[PDB]
DNA sequence: GCGGGGGACAGCGCGTACGTGCGTTTAAGCGGTGCTAGAGCTGTCTACGACCAATTGAGCGGCCTCGGCACCGGATTCCCAAACACA
């Protein structure tokens, strides 16, 4: 499966006010059997188009460093 | 021993400052010349310090006193850490 529904999927899990950061993500995904060391440049070009597409709203940082939630719009 | 909160450490981004390289300029390095100030050595003779015996008073041990400082309690003050006021 792609990572975009394995980062959605984990943010959908651990949805909040403040928003999944990165280092959270990685723990997800890492749980969820994700390789998150080889496939971090992966994962952080997937999260970038997720952004891109609008999908996660970056709430705080720039980037991938930051913290990000669901559009629910 | 325990609760917790701040700091250490991890991850990321970015932007500019440092490394690499190239061409030009500059002055370091080498050699060579010349000059003279001063370092190094020597002889003299003289004032200056070591040595010694005698004198003595300055300093050291021993005693004694009191005041400066330590201590205690009581009152004063000074940050602090919430804490709510209020925009």
């Amino acid at each position: 499966p792609p990572v975009s529904e394995l980062i959605t999927k984990a943010v959908a899990a651990s949805k909040e006010r403040s928003g999944v950061s990165l280092a959270a993500l990685k723990k997800a995904l890492a749980a969820a059997g994700y390789d998150v060391e080889k496939n971090n440049s992966r994962i952080k070009l997937g999260l970038k188009s997720l952004v891109s597409k609008g999908t996660l709203v970056q709430t705080k940082g720039t980037g991938a460093s930051g913290s990000f939630k669901l559009n629910k719009k």
